[PDB]
């Protein structure tokens, strides 16, 4: 305080490179400003006494392009380790300035703050910043959520849908839900005006063609099946069925044509969006990017059969199996329709990567090395008898031993060893190693991954189910967008006209007098 | 009882048939014609015949012969290790897996539902 | 304390920081520089590290008689220093065995099913 | 804990010219004349904010 009364500039900017830090360790970036040194480091009170002075730039920014609001999303956390005072410096800061100038500012990346805390995965600023409520009277109309009415217990808000809602471009919606860098998406979408909105779309017009997309590509396994399986097996009927190459006019033709006219769509659409969504990292490929690889694959080795039968080279019936079996496999997409259904195919996924994987890497060890001595204590068998000994080679001893993991078939051990007493101990031990430890040991260790997966699954496959809702979204024509729309236009202030989403409640435990709404007659209207 | 056949079993008999048909089709249409000289030269030469050896393999009854009368013998043998660590290494597991999570939330209510 | 296991004692000492200003040099952790919520701090390395004989690190990890061992390694300045020397010059070698020790399998098995 | 044990086994075998290549710490004046080889550690906390008094350096950066 004395330093400013005699002179001290209120608007410098700290901007060296100790306060823009190449890393995290380096420095302490805080928005460069007096007035953003004290909201970041907890002081309340010079916060007062800077905004008190009318020479302050409240609406000033740095060389990144942030304001105050920009730079107190950048430093936020999470409860457990900073507390809530970054989300309380917000709302002084931001009442005190007194309009919406702050929050619709945008940096040198074109972000708002809003958007901002979206794209760095605050979700405490965000759930704070989408249901504001101010009461207060003056300061009203800088609210995103408003009551509308109100009678005893039961009241009925409108939550504001104007940069969050996907009729424009880089919306929160879309931001969140193609965030592939954080990873707290799915406790994101559960925040309020998020959860209902996605509910609006699957209702009216995303859950019908889900069920098209499932009907055509299922009349698309059955003839690639039906096709391949009743192929003419005539060394003189020569001619493969498939696109009709010798124009016979049979009944039923249009499935033989439907399936070369149908994987060429699906080579094209899965060739754009592997494109446009290009992973650098192998856990977001994973994650994200699975079905449209597995998809395409499954369309290029069908095209890939046509073009080896029109010349005639004998390997197109290899790439035809293999096309019907991962086509077969892939009906595991649709699965995400549904809530029971889509849950068990998470826990699918969770345990082949935690529990599978790690199994299969020591039992093929154990496999391998068991294998070569069994087979290398063998005699030759080119006297008098053929058939002497099932373990005469490395296949063939390989072979004994998975038969002997899967239970199938009979055990000799009379083969033709010079150390038959060698031979058993060995066998016995390979049987200790797979039949009595790593097999029982997989189950206890699956029990362990079924447990703490169980409580995030249900939240894992509404994100799966959110990614399909937005990709049906944006293939709809723009005269079409107009009839699916969510949200209805209200005045909520005086010249102030918004597009809202209605949400219901009833409170049983705070009785108190309502004084703010927009309607006095509280019924529909 | 009445518990785990609705919460347990239903889902894994879902997925199982899924596999079993699906795997049951590619094996059969890789086996070539058998009416020269022998019969007899392959127990997977029919959907229906495919689909039976499928199923002894998973409740293990039987033997395992990987020479078929198959055009392409690795790829036969590539399709078949794929179905066993799918159904044998995989389901089966996750099946006894999920039943002890069914057990451990109703067992505190079994007795009320009884009464 | 490191010989005979006592944790409490031990991580005590090892962060020892003395802000009294006659008393100062009596410290094992010294504060470099700090700003707002950001610091950088320095840890004594003394008898700690492995330049000298019977070192704090050595007698923890050779020590078979306690049963608290890998409690004792979490502690900050032993837990760092063991990540500096695996980064530095431990991850290489480490490599540099398994490619000999595998090499040695494979032709001792090329020679003896091959005879 | 298994490891650590493989580490400093590696760690006897070196010759002792590699030993001073492989150094782990930095020299730093602690006090007056008291100069001690010592490990450096980076920290954020949020929860606890004081007046710093304490330190060896005024100028905070990396020098
Ligand atoms: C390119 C070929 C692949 C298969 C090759 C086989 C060996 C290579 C194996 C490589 C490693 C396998 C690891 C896969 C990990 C993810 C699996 C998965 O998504 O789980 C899903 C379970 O349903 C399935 O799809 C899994 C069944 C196994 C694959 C099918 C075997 C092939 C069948 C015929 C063989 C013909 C093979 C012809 C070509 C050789 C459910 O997961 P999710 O919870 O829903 O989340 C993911 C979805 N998301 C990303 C959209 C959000
Ligand atoms: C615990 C249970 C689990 C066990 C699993 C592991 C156990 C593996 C068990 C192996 C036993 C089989 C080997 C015995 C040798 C037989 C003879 C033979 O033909 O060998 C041939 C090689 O054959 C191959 O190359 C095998 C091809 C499959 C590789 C692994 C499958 C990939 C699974 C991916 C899917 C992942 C699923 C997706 C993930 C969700 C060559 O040998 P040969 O002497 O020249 O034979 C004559 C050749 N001829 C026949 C053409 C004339
Ligand atoms: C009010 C509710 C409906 C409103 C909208 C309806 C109009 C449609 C709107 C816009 C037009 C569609 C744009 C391109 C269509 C290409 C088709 C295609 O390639 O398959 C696509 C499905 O695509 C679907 O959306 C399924 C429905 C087929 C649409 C056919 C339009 C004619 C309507 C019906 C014609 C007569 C049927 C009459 C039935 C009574 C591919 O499926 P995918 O899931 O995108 O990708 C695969 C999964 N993956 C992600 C893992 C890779
Ligand atoms: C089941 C088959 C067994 C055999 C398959 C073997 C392979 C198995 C592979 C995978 C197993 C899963 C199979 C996929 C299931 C279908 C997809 C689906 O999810 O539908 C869903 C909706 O869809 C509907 O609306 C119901 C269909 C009514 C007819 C509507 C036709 C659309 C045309 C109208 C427009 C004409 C426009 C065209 C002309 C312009 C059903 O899900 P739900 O839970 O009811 O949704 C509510 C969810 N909620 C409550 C959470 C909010
Ligand atoms: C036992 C009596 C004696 C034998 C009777 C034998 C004949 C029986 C005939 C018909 C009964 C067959 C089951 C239908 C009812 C299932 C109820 C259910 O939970 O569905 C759930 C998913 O489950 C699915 O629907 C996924 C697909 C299942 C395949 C059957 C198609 C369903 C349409 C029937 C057409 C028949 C086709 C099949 C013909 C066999 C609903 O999905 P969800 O709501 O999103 O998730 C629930 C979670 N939640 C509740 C918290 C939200
Ligand atoms: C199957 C067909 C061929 C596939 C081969 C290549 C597929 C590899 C491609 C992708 C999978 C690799 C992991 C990427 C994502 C990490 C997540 C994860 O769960 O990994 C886990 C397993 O990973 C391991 O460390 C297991 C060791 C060997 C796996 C690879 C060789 C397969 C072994 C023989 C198979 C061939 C058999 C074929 C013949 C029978 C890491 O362990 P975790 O601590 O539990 O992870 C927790 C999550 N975390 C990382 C965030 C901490
Ligand atoms: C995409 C990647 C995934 C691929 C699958 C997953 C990777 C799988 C890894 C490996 C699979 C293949 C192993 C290499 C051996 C080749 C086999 C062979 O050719 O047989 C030949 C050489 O056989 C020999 O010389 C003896 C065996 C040599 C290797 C020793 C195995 C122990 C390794 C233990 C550790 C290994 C694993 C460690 C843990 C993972 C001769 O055999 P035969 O019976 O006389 O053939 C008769 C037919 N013929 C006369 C016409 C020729
Ligand atoms: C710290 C303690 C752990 C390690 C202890 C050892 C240290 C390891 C160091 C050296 C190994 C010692 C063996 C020397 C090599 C000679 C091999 C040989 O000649 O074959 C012999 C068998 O051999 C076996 O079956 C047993 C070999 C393993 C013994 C270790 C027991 C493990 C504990 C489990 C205890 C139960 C296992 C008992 C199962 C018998 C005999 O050969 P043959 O086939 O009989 O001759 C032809 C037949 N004829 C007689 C008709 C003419
Ligand atoms: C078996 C003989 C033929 C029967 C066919 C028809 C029988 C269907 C009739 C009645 C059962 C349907 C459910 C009604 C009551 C719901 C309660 C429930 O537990 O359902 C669960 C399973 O439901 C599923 O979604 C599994 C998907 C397919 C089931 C139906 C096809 C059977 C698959 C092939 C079978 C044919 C094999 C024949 C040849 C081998 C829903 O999942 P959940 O989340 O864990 O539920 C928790 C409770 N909740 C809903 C309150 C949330
Ligand atoms: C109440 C409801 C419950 C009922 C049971 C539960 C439902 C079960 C569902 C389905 C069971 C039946 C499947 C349909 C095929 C009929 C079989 C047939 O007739 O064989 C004929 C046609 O065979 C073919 O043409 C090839 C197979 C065509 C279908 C492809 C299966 C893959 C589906 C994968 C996904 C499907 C499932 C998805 C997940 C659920 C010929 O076969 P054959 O060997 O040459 O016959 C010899 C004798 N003969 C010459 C005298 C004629
Ligand atoms: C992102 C990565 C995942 C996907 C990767 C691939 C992308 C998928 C895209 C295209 C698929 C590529 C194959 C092209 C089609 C040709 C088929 C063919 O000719 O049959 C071949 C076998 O084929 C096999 O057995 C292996 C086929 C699957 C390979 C994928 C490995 C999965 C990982 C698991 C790793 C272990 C699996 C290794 C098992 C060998 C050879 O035919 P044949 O029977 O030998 O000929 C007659 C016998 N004769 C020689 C006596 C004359
Ligand atoms: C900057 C990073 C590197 C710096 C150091 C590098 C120099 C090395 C420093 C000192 C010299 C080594 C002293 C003796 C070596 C004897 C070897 C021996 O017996 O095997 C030992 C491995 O030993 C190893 O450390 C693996 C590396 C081989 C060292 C060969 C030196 C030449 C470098 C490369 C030559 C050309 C290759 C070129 C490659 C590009 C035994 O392995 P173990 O794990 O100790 O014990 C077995 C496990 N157990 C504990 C259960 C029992
Ligand atoms: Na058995
Ligand atoms: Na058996």
């Amino acid at each position: 305080a004395v330093l400013i009364a005699a002179g001290a500039d209120v608007n410098a900017h700290a901007k060296g490179v100790f306060f823009n830090p190449k890393y995290q360790h380096e420095g302490f970036y805080f928005g460069e400003t007096p007035l953003a040194l004290a909201a970041c480091t907890n002081q309340p009170e010079i916060v007062q006494l800077l905004m008190e002075n009318e020479q302050t730039d409240i609406t000033s920014q740095d060389s990144r392009g942030n304001n105050i609001l920009h730079a107190l999303v950048t430093v936020a956390e999470d409860f457990k380790t900073q507390n809530d005072f970054v989300k309380r410096m917000y709302d002084m800061i931001l009442l005190r300035s007194g309009n919406w100038e702050l929050e619709t500012m945008r940096n040198n990346d074109g972000l708002t703050p809003l958007q901002l805390a979206a794209k760095m995965g605050k979700a405490e600023i965000l759930k704070y910043i989408l249901s504001r409520e101010i009461k207060e009277k003056p300061l009203r109309s800088l609210s995103r959520k408003f009551t509308d009415w109100a009678y005893g217990p039961v009241s009925s808000s409108l939550y504001d849908l104007t940069n969050v809602d996907t009729t424009t471009d880089n919306s929160v919606l879309e931001i969140i839900v193609y965030n592939t860098n954080i990873d707290n998406r799915h406790e994101m979408l559960t925040l309020e005006p998020l959860h209902t909105l996605l509910h609006t779309k699957w209702k009216k017009f995303a859950k019908y063609m889900f069920f098209l997309s499932f009907c055509f590509y299922f009349f698309y396994n059955i003839t690639l099946t039906l096709v391949s399986y009743y192929r003419p097996r005539e060394d003189e009927d020569l001619p493969h069925p498939l696109a009709l190459t010798h124009k016979m006019s049979w009944l039923q033709l249009l499935g033989r044509m439907f399936v070369l006219i149908w994987a060429t769509c699906i080579s094209v659409k899965e060739g754009i969006a592997i494109f446009l969504l290009r992973p650098s990292d192998l856990q977001s490929i994973l994650s994200d990017a699975w079905f449209h690889f597995v998809f395409f694959v499954q369309a290029v080795l069908v095209i890939l059969s046509v073009f080896l039968y029109l010349f005639a080279y004998k390997e197109y019936l290899a790439c035809l199996v293999l096309a019907m079996a991962l086509g077969w496999a892939n009906m595991l997409y649709y699965t995400r329709g549904f809530q029971s259904m889509g849950m068990y195919s998470v826990m699918i996924q969770k345990v082949i990567l935690h529990d599978v994987l790690k199994f299969l890497f020591v039992y093929i060890l154990f496999l391998l090395g068991f294998g070569v001595a069994l087979a290398s204590l063998i005699e030759k068998c080119s006297k008098d008898k053929k058939d002497c000994s099932s373990y005469g080679s490395f296949s063939d001893a390989v072979l004994e031993l998975f038969k002997l993991t899967i239970g199938l078939g009979d055990l000799n051990i009379q083969q033709n060893s010079t150390y038959p007493i060698l031979f058993l101990f060995l066998l016995i031990t390979y049987v200790i190693l797979t039949f009595v430890l790593l097999l029982n040991m997989l189950i206890a260790l699956m029990g362990e991954t079924v447990e703490n997966v169980s409580k995030e699954s249900e939240r894992i496959w509404r994100l799966q189910r959110a990614r399909t809702i937005l990709e049906f979204e944006k293939m709809l024509p723009e005269w079409l967008r107009s009839r699916f729309r969510m949200g209805e236009l209200c005045k909520v202030a005086d010249e102030d006209f918004r597009l809202c989403l209605r949400i219901n409640e009833v409170k049983w435990t705070e009785w108190k007098t309502h004084v703010s709404f927009l309607n006095e007659d509280p019924g529909p209207i």
